[PDB]
């Protein structure tokens, strides 16, 4: 049919994309899906932490190489990530007490990931789900241990290592404009960047569930009141998998100049951790959904 990459980047944005890995392009149509209809891949896990470097200063590319390849022979763009994640690292690291170890290993981590792809990716998720829903700097190993300066060497640390890549922070719960994490985020980040982080985007990773579409609207244009030079969608499903809630976010992005893009968290319905409220925009036959030909519609306006 028609491809909704294709038609975003006729609007002026950068890509439509999809979360993929080895496992997802060896099964199912989705490579075939993947191809025909999206322009950017991320890795869901194998750019990881724990998938990378699962002992100190020992590496694992296997995984990400596959994706990597993948993309180049398929003409799309790549996005990798998290550098710095709580929720996906080693028990090594989680395990480490002393401020200038945790430091050390934290830049390492970041920059042999990034050189290994230097020039390669066009966006790095730097530093994930920083935040407490109340606003406050969630209390992970790296915050204890360095302190809220991990934030800034993280970027700092990510800029020299490839200076082509667009370093972007990412939170989730950033879909309504008057939910606390939202302004903090917002009022962190000017403050980062007006004392020289290189934070060029926030990503939102969008989880909703029905009806929370409209919301969006106001939500991304106050992220990128920050004035960060990028936002995007990251991670998007939808529960139920409405036209109207799949619409709303679209429109949001297109309202927003500094949207580059939207990227979904999967292919098919089946293969979504909330499944059983069948979130995405292809059905376990691979077909497409009425919310994957309402945004054709909306977009060839
Ligand atoms: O947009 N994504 O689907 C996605 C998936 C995994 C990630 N890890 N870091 N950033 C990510 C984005």
């Amino acid at each position: 049919a028609q491809s909704v990459d294709q038609l975003i980047k006729a609007r002026g944005k950068v890509y439509f994309g999809v979360a993929t890995d080895q496992n997802r392009l060896t099964t199912g149509k989705n490579a075939a899906i993947i191809q025909a209809d999206f322009g950017m891949v991320w890795p869901e896990n194998s750019m990881q932490w724990d998938a990378t470097e699962p002992s100190q200063g020992n590496f694992n590319f296997a995984g990400a190489d596959y994706l990597v390849n993948w993309a180049q022979q398929n003409g799309k763009l790549i996005g990798g990530g998290c550098l710095v994640w709580h929720s996906q690292l080693p028990s090594w690291v989680s395990s480490i007490t002393d401020k200038n170890t945790l430091t050390n290993v934290m830049k390492n981590h970041i920059t042999t990931l990034m050189t290994r792809y230097k020039g390669k990716i066009r966006t790095w998720d730097v530093v994930g789900e920083a935040f407490n829903e109340d606003g406050s700097l969630r209390q992970t190993v790296f915050l204890n241990v360095i302190g809220e300066d991990y934030i800034p060497i993280a970027f700092q640390t990510a800029r020299a290592a490839d200076p082509n890549a667009k370093l972007y922070i990412m939170d989730y719960n950033l879909d309504s404009a008057s939910y606390p994490k939202t302004q903090a985020i917002v009022n962190r980040v000017k403050q980062w960047r007006a004392a020289g982080v290189p934070i060029d985007g926030i990503g939102s990773q969008t989880h909703l569930s029905a009806g929370q579409g409209a919301g969006v609207l106001q939500a991304l244009p106050l992220l990128a009141s920050a004035g960060t030079p990028e936002v995007s969608i990251l991670m998007l499903d939808v529960a139920g998998a409405s036209p109207t809630d799949y619409v709303n976010v679209v429109n949001a992005c297109l309202n927003v100049q500094s949207c580059v893009g939207i990227t979904v968290m999967g292919v098919a319905d089946p293969d979504s951790v909330r499944a059983s409220t069948t979130p995405l925009l292809f059905d376990g036959n691979f077909n497409p959904k009425p919310a994957y030909n309402a945004i054709v519609q909306d977009l060839q306006q």
